[PDB]
């Protein structure tokens, strides 16, 4: 995601 994990 976004900034992190996925």
């Amino acid at each position: 995601r976004r900034w992190f994990w996925r």
